[PDB]
């Protein structure tokens, strides 16, 4: 039950995690419509580096195509595809 | 390789996922140690709501407990154990 330091200390570093991502946040541009889902499962980079001094940051990142429901509120909505950046490798570096 | 509507839907939704998490901000009062890792995997409610008003919380939470490596620059260090909170299951609520 108790989990192990070295455990938790490899499951937390640096690395690419599924990270739930605003659309507007990625499309900010988008101010006109809203989306269903409003949210993307993206693998991005995530976790903590060895020193405060340093930052965990994508080296290698890749697109994915989902299926978004745009919505212009009230008016209509359309089931289209969008692009999402993911991460595919991750290293701390200084900031 | 396109992602499905109810596919991105289902999985984007307001639930719990592993989050990676900072431990002074679990343990803001926190004044004496820093910690390594400084953040710890944690099942966390995330993702988004029907209704954009809505914020994803949790409505049933349990403990974990963690060996971190509690550090007193200038001192010493110590493997001890720490708990943290986890999300068993999320709704959307009114923020």
């Amino acid at each position: 039950e108790v989990v192990k330091f070295m455990d938790v200390y490899q499951r937390s570093y640096c690395h690419p995690i599924e990270t739930l991502v605003d659309i507007f946040q990625e499309y900010p541009d988008e101010i006109e419509y809203i989306f269903k889902p409003s949210c993307v499962p993206l693998m991005r980079c995530g976790g903590c580096c060895n020193d405060e001094g340093l930052e965990c940051v994508p080296t290698e990142e890749s697109n994915i195509t989902m299926q978004i429901m745009r919505i212009k509120p009230h008016q209509g909505q359309h089931i289209g595809e969008m692009s999402f950046l993911q991460h595919n490798k991750c290293e701390c570096r200084p900031k």
